[PDB]
């Protein structure tokens, strides 16, 4: 399907394994535990990818966002396997099309004095994950929500299991991941954000003209329902 240009294809001549950096617990996208194999949503979409365009891909698993930038910049990996869309991060991130879109939601423990909703977070207390793409949003429209940062998804939601925050922030698909798997009876979801969907993106630095193209035309060249058949595993 997808039509390649005789520079991107020069490109996939010069690079027939594309080193892919991936967060290794930003469940469900990426997951790249000790010792396990990679899996996710985002696992399955680099192979439908892998299919489009003929590249192998060589995984690298990193801890942390400013690990996996890092490795970026330096030319140790050409592309992140998945990334939440950022406007803070354009100035040195280029994204692709998102492959993922989903709503947020608030999480919160099932006990009679946890927020309601959205509407409920007045002088509440509010976790997201340091540097969030949704930090500034929910600030703007929920200005009285009191916010609180984590390291990572894992320790905010404990956070909130735990009583340091009354609620925590993140997609839908998230959510109901971490919540079914290990916070069944403690935690819940208890309802969507006002706030734009999130989005997730494969992403590489701004220089990467053919690279990016590449993996636009072959994103674009996955069908909707190929997509939601992926992502309706992980609910």
């Amino acid at each position: 399907h997808p039509a390649y240009s005789a520079r991107e294809q020069q490109w996939m001549a010069d690079h027939p394994v594309v080193k892919v950096a991936v967060l290794n617990l930003f469940a469900p996208f990426t997951l790249f535990r000790t010792d396990e194999q990679f899996g996710g949503i985002s696992a399955a979409v680099l192979q439908l990818l892998q299919l489009r365009t003929g590249l192998d891909f060589e995984i690298i698993g990193v801890d942390t966002v400013e690990e996996l930038i890092a490795k970026l910049r330096s030319g140790e990996a050409d592309m992140a396997g998945a990334l939440f869309v950022n406007s803070a991060r354009e100035s040195f991130l280029s994204f692709s099309r998102p492959y993922v879109r989903n709503g947020m939601v608030i999480v919160t423990r099932q006990d009679p004095d946890a927020p309601v909703d959205a509407d409920h977070l007045d002088g509440r207390t509010v976790a997201l994950v340091r540097n969030s793409a949704a930090i500034p949003l929910l600030q703007r429209r929920y200005p009285q929500a009191k916010v609180v940062t984590a390291d990572n998804p894992s320790e905010a939601m404990l956070m909130v299991a735990n009583g340091q925050a009354d609620a925590v922030v993140q997609t839908q698909i998230s959510a109901s991941y971490y919540v079914n798997r290990y916070f069944a009876g403690k935690l819940r979801i208890a309802s969507a954000l006002d706030l734009p969907p999130a989005e997730i993106a494969l992403a590489t630095t701004r220089g990467q003209t053919e690279l990016m193209s590449i993996l636009n035309k072959a994103l674009y060249s996955i069908s909707n329902d190929e997509l939601a058949s992926i992502i309706s595993r992980w609910r």
